[PDB]
């Protein structure tokens, strides 16, 4: 007939299927702590090494799962740490509860040890932000917070005062929701609206359809339209592996985390259907200037005729409409546009392969990502960082709708590689898992390396050292007037690294020792987290937002010295197939 | 060929469909100033006398229509002036755009005359919190507040340095998204839980059905439910109208702005359906501590299971969920439960009506809303202020499914009588409008009545002259333990007030003075707005959260000072009609 | 022992000498409410008729006696009523303690009726804002808000849940650090920086000293350097006063609000002493654009160097400083800067003469200001709203050390008229008090009078009705394309205000009206309030950042224009004066 306040909190948790989370205790934490530690064959704490890697990995559970992660950090100090993790959940758009330690009621206000006013620190992250001050409702606070962090998919703050968790409370009056819960309702596409964007899409000279991850239950849906109506697919980079890369009329994704056949086939288009897609680059790189019919389809309010002025849009479920639209469609015979376009992406890939073929000499990242590719099981898992691997991994990994990768999308906080990958093993323990990441953002949470040891992890790191912050090398070089400037450091030799938190691991700098390293990877990994530190040239990426093949745009001059550079001599211009079938380049 | 900046923000909010809106000018906002002169045709500028009044009138204008409310305020105190309006509009959960003046651009951060970093001011109370810092973006972020602000259902902030609006931008770039805006179709609602709900209602042995304004289009239902099957219905405050108040098996409301049968029906019902309810008392009155079942449709996930313990919970339309409850059921006959709940009804009206129905002698409030019933026309809007209006006009106001009300429902602020009922007249011209405001609310937004006067608004003011803050002083009875403070003040005669801002009125002090008054108000009203100031007694209304009339509750001296206080010597408490009707309670 | 909470709260606010503090009850509050009410023979409670001006009325207390001023605002709407005060405390940086009402402790994060965080509302206005939580600390918490406002010369608030003013706790723990306060005591001014300063100040050809309100101590100072050195004094608006009006090289004010002496010898100036003054308009309006050398006296760091690179920057108090270079220096001769000077002085006081001293006609703001100047006590105090009053009061008060004068400075938030008086008047009960309001400002916060009324106020109110924002219609005359919007509106009687709040007035709009007007207001308000409504004409008054007088810098049509408009055709350029005594413009 009583119950400590902070033991209904954790059975809250329990209710609401909370399987992990993650954190760092403190004094200002310690009673929830206590009700962990009571709970501990039912919820699984999971002790970080930096409360952001906390953080990162409960936004990642939540990418990953659709199940609100869960994360802490102490007073002041553990909570502040927490911040990278909660902008990536709240701009990632994924459900995330932090609970935040503070000073207790007697103390708060007193200007003593640590103690502060923490509600306007969280204030901008969060969707729901308290500071808690009675016991008998805080299992309440606590419901709501989760309930809210899902309904509103973001992340829910609150500030626990460390004498509540301690009190007694009555046994019987406390209660979760979670049996109440429900996901958002899914609408349904109008009949007629349906049936005018598929006139308008079928009319259209040269037409895209253009996703992003609002159609990821649309795959098939997907493809089958591409197939039937001999229309090109793109979608955003995190759209990437909802349709199989391998098929022959996927461009890829625009911009610079980008490939060259969907740049050049966007400028071109006539009608784009937009679907589950907020691309954020639309408006400031004009992706849709001389676009002349543009039809959305998109859940949310909020977002119609954001990105572009739409002629049609429609407020519905992504795979509910795209059935909908191939239910009143046939067979079309090929155009020049289609032809084109499959012209210019097994160009495109042939020019990946011949990078990723290569078998001897300075290791590049192209190669170090074929390797991924040749010990990738088919449902594997990427947990990717932030910067070139970004750019590299959308070209050169091989996925499937049976994969998943994450990153922090929006946000692009560097250091996710490290917990998002510490998150897809706790959530797929049979399923092979890799975090990609560039040495900078590897550096920014490499004491977490420590955690995959710690809870016996097997993940399979892969650190790509070029010693610089190439990402932003590449920008300076782009805009600069003057010399580089903190973008070339020291190196680390992460090998090391693993070795003082007791992770196997190899080092390589030359393509012949990729196939055997990554084989005892492959093997290691069975059991153990292990980490290969690749060290890489400096080459630049090819950037498909600044191409120079095309005699009738770029010098000469500038054409020689682009696929001297890139290698890319062998790359044509989309407007060579536009030509071969008998389109203008417009 | 170029635009202004400003002026292609203007053709935003017309492409929005936005007719009116409210602001004061100031020299950091005389750029959207001189956009909105050059399009009075098409589009309405309303000068307030105060911006809060501006705000107030904003969000009842999404109460009202459900399209955005739209006010401006000047740098700094302009904009800190909108702050109660801005705070209804996010409680209320309605949508409204916000326009904040800013120094230009070549000034910000110089710490120059009034100027200051104004985003934080607003970051509580918007969904969206912007400072717009480029000409040609301008259009986009109005359009972008706009667009947030009706699909997240609050509150979109802009902060505009004054410079941007006189920027010539291409003409051709700008544009509104107002075209792709619609709303969603829904599948059916969930076939197995609504049966297993059903099921669940039609079992109890002391039903009720307790509904909010979610519940807004189901009015037909609910009744047609409520006389088929046999069970009461109660509502939120809000709620009122959605089902007529004539509705014998109209409960009311419960807690303080509330009705008595429906606060002693709600301790006694075994199961509930709550149903597009979000009222705030539930967990505080512990208002469900006796219900066995209890059941609710709501629309929004983020209130399922929210306000209590709930063993089914559909995430569903209120209407089309009730209209698939009552395709699935038929006739039951009469039970004890409901005829005892009628007959408590019947006794509540009948008292209700003895006060009403007094001829002669000092005016009460509940004589000068039997004035307003019998002035009123069917389809009349009421703007409410806060206070002891809520609790009256509840009790006494006879509405139906052609009516409106209006309050500040969740915030609650004071104020709200007069912007309110200046919206309402704006968005609808030939209906009645009322403004029923107590002295302390509408003394807080006295200065525009001249703006009804300005703009020819012909709302009827009632003002409830007690001299008191009769709400708080209530409170103070129940509560403190020394003497009353701050709730008895010195009498503003709001006739004069009315004279001062060239508005016909009248001072009325006496119930036999009432008929003629009102009639002339009715008449004046046709073409003018009017003021009665009706100058009331502190008599303290019945306390529905107090009753003190059940002997097996309370002790007859308690009984006895109650009914004499109340002037309730002819009610009766629930359980007699329950034992009536063969119920233990 | 054990004493309530709430008790030892007030005790706190004893301690350190609040003798009265504004606000209205509510619910959320009824607790500090109830603490208040057992203490009317120490602190006296002002229950005001809307929150704003119990904020308002705070800020004006402490800019008025340098004392902390105290207001609440009951939960949500209440507070957020403060806010216009709040922020004039801010901008001002005035202490102010806020209280603000909470839902207790047992309901907060409920989400229950008008319950929300309350702390995110005010973190950007406030120094220190905190949501107490324990009951034994809530004295600390209070003593801690008081100490930190003044310490820091700004806003602190403190969110109060309900519950815990109603807890007894141990009565022998809590206690005041009112009995710690005290002023610092400073070394020298810095003997080598003030002696190079004065060196650089007497080395200069056309010398300015302009002050600001840091300099309110020093104005014997002032006005003897000025005299000893042959040097014309200017100073910022607020510091209108500290040297008497009367003194014949006092130049005025820059900018808009505004001498036409003071705007034309700071262009020509070489040399400018900026004492105690933080003009906000010194980087926008170029002021200082043609000054060779610029020398700093302020107290504040952040404050050295601030609005112009500055080549010597002494940090120093005021007075002290201005004593020591008075020390240090003796007589100079009479300049040809001085005499041009004097001669612009003298020239532009007989235009201002001229526009008061009309005996008859269509009356206008320069004679009703002559009016109040006929009836004024050497020793008045002036509340003062914010528009085109601002402007002519500045130009027409006749002031002395002896008399003080308030508006919201920098903030510029309408509507602090009525409540500064308020103020000033519960301050200094035996001093005569005016507010002067334009008709935009006094109807924002008009309710308040019957607040004058209720406490026996005698507050001499004068309003200016216009029928216009006239102060914005200017300024769209100035820089919008499109005709006037927003700014001329239907007139309001404030005669007619009064007598609703049951306060004496009158209606003026002849200038012979005046003098018997005046002098009944004047005698009332020996006992009670009064109102005097002046209908005043649409004339713009001359724009001193807009002159067009020299024929060097005008054309001869621009001039002729000019003068006709303003009634100047006997205003000379100072250029004019330069040439007479011998210097080039
Ligand atoms: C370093 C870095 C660089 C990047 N640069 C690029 C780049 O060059 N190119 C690129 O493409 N990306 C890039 N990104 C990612 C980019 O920032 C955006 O996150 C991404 O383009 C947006 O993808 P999205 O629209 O699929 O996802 P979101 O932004 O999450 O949008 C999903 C959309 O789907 C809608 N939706 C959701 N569910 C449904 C449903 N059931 N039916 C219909 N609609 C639904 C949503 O309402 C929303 O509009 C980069 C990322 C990083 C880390
Ligand atoms: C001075 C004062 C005192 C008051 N005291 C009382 C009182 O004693 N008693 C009282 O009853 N009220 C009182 N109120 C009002 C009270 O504060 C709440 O605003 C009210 O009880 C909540 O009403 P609601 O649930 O109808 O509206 P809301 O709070 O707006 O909730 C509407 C609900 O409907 C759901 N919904 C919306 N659309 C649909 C749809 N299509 N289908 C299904 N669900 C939908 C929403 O998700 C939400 O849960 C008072 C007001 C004032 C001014
Ligand atoms: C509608 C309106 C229009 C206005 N327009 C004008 C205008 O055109 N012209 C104009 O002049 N004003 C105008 N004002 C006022 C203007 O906004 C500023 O408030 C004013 O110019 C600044 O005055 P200040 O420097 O005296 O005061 P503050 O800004 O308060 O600065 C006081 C300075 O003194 C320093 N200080 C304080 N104590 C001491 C000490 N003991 N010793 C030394 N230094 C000290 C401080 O650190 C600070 O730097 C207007 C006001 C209104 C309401
Ligand atoms: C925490 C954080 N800081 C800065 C950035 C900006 N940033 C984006 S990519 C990048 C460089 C990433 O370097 P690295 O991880 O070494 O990857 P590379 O591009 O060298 O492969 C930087 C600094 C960021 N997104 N996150
Ligand atoms: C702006 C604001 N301040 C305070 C309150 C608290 N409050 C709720 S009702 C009330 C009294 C209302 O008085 P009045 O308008 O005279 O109505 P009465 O109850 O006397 O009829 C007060 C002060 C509030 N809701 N809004
Ligand atoms: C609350 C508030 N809203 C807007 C403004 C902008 N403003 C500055 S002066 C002014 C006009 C004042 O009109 P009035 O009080 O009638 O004085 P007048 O200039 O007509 O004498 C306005 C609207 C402000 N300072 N405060
Ligand atoms: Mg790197
Ligand atoms: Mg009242
Ligand atoms: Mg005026």
């Amino acid at each position: 007939t009583n119950i400590l306040a902070g033991a209904a909190v954790i059975k809250v948790l329990e209710a609401w299927g909370v399987d992990h989370l993650y954190g760092i205790p403190g004094g200002s934490i310690n009673s929830i702590m206590d009700a962990l530690s009571a709970e501990r064959d039912r919820i699984h704490y999971i002790q970080v090494r930096h409360e952001e890697v906390g953080a990162m990995a409960a936004a990642a559970d939540a990418k990953l799962t659709g199940k609100i992660g869960v994360c802490f950090g102490s007073a002041g100090p553990g909570g502040t740490h927490l911040m990278n993790g909660l902008y990536d959940a709240r701009e990632d758009h994924v459900p995330v509860l932090a609970l935040i330690g503070q000073f207790g009621t007697t103390g708060m206000n007193m200007d003593t040890f640590q103690e502060m006013n923490e509600n306007p620190i969280y204030a901008d992250v969060a969707d729901y932000n308290v500071t808690a001050v009675n016991a008998a409702t805080l299992p309440h606070v606590i419901d709501e917070a989760i309930r809210r962090a899902y309904a509103h998919q973001g992340v829910a703050v609150v500030q626990i005062p460390v004498d509540l968790p301690w009190q007694q409370i009555p046994a019987e009056d406390w209660y979760a929701s979670a049996n109440s819960y429900q996901t958002p309702l899914l609408p349904e596409p109008d009949v007629q609206a349906v049936t005018r964007l598929t006139q308008t899409l079928l009319a259209a000279e040269r037409p895209l359809i253009y996703y992003g991850i609002g159609a990821r239950k649309a795959g098939k849906e997907l493809e089958q339209l591409s197939k039937t109506l001999k229309i090109p697919l793109m979608s955003t980079y995190p759209a990437k592996g909802i349709v199989a890369d391998r098929y022959p009329a996927y461009l890829g994704s625009a911009n610079r985390v980008a490939q060259k056949p969907a740049n050049e086939a966007l400028a071109q288009a006539d009608v784009v259907l937009f679907v589950g897609n907020n691309y954020p680059f639309a408006e400031v790189s004009k992706a849709f200037k001389n676009t002349r019919y543009f039809l959305q389809i998109d859940i949310d309010p909020a977002k119609l005729g954001k990105r572009h002025k739409t002629d049609i849009a429609v407020l519905a479920d992504a795979q509910k409409t795209l059935a909908a639209i191939l239910a009143q469609v046939s067979e079309r015979e090929s155009t020049p546009w289609w032809q084109a376009n499959l012209a210019n992406v097994k160009n495109w890939r042939a020019y990946l392969a011949s990078l990723e073929d290569k078998q001897e000499g300075p290791l590049q990242a192209y190669q170090v990502l074929r390797a991924v590719n040749k010990i990738a099981e088919p449902d594997a898992i990427y947990s990717i960082d932030v910067g070139d691997i970004n750019l590299n991994a959308n070209r050169h990994l091989k996925l499937t709708p049976s994969n998943r990768h994450i990153t922090s999308n929006l946000f692009a906080t560097m250091g996710v590689g490290i917990p998002g990958a510490i998150a897809a093993k706790l959530n797929y323990p049979e399923r092979q898992v890799f975090n990609l990441a560039g040495d900078g953002g590897a550096s920014m949470t490499m004491q977490d390396l420590a955690t995959q040891v710690q809870y016996h992890l097997p993940v399979i790191n892969v650190v790509f050292t070029n010693c610089q912050y190439g990402f932003i090398k590449d920008e300076q070089e782009d805009t600069n007037q003057n010399d580089f400037i903190g973008v070339e450091f020291n190196d680390i030799d992460f090998s090391k690294i693993a070795d003082g938190v007791h992770m196997q691991a190899f080092r390589v700098n030359k393509i012949e020792q990729l196939p055997d390293v990554f084989e005892q990877a492959k093997a290691i990994a069975q059991h153990e987290p292990v980490l290969i530190d690749a060290v890489i040239t400096g080459d630049r990426p090819l950037p498909a937002e600044k191409l120079r093949l095309d005699s009738a745009m770029s010098s000469a001059a500038d054409i020689e010295a682009f696929k001297q550079r890139y290698e890319a001599q062998d790359l044509q211009p989309l407007s060579t197939y536009l030509k071969q079938f008998g389109l203008d380049d417009l």
